């Protein structure tokens, strides 16, 4: 589990969105596994606007933050899960790291801010949904 809290937005994995998220929806994209809802309180996270390919992510199944090298956002085939069939997910970045399904929502960050959230996982792989292109998260 986990979310990004920037401005008056809450960014979560679409497959983990709650009823309150759907009832206060701002934007969602199944191809990216992302959903954004509105919040009453202002958040403290800032979004990275950069081209970093190194950063650190939070792994809830180890209670640890790990430094990782990650690929550029791309269209990757992901195997079936209980939330989606086997399909192509867009704006996904892969790294070598520990991951389990409940680790979705953990933040990937660099020196500039938040880069994305854990969305997928393989044997010794972790995939992150990028948010750096979502410029509108910084306003309204
Ligand atoms: C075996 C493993 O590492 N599982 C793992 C770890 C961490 C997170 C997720 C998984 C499995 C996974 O990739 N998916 C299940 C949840 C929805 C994902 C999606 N965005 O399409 C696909
Ligand atoms: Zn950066």
């Amino acid at each position: 589990s986990g979310a990004i809290y920037v401005g008056n937005y809450r960014v979560v994995n679409r497959h983990l969105a709650t009823h309150n998220d759907w009832a206060n929806l701002v934007w969602e994209d199944s191809s990216r596994d992302l959903l954004v809802s509105s919040t009453t309180a202002q958040g403290c996270d800032t979004i990275a606007r950069c081209d970093c390919q190194t950063g650190v992510y939070y792994c809830s199944s180890r209670r640890k933050h790990y430094p990782v090298s990650f690929s550029k956002p791309s269209l990757i085939f992901v195997e079936a899960s209980e939330y989606y069939p086997a399909r192509y997910q867009s704006h996904l970045m892969l790294a070598v790291g520990h991951s389990e399904p409940g680790d979705c929502g953990g933040i990937l960050r660099c020196q500039h801010g938040v880069v994305g959230i854990v969305s997928t996982g393989g044997n010794g792989l972790v995939g992150f949904a990028d948010v750096r292109d979502l410029l509108w998260l910084d306003e309204e």
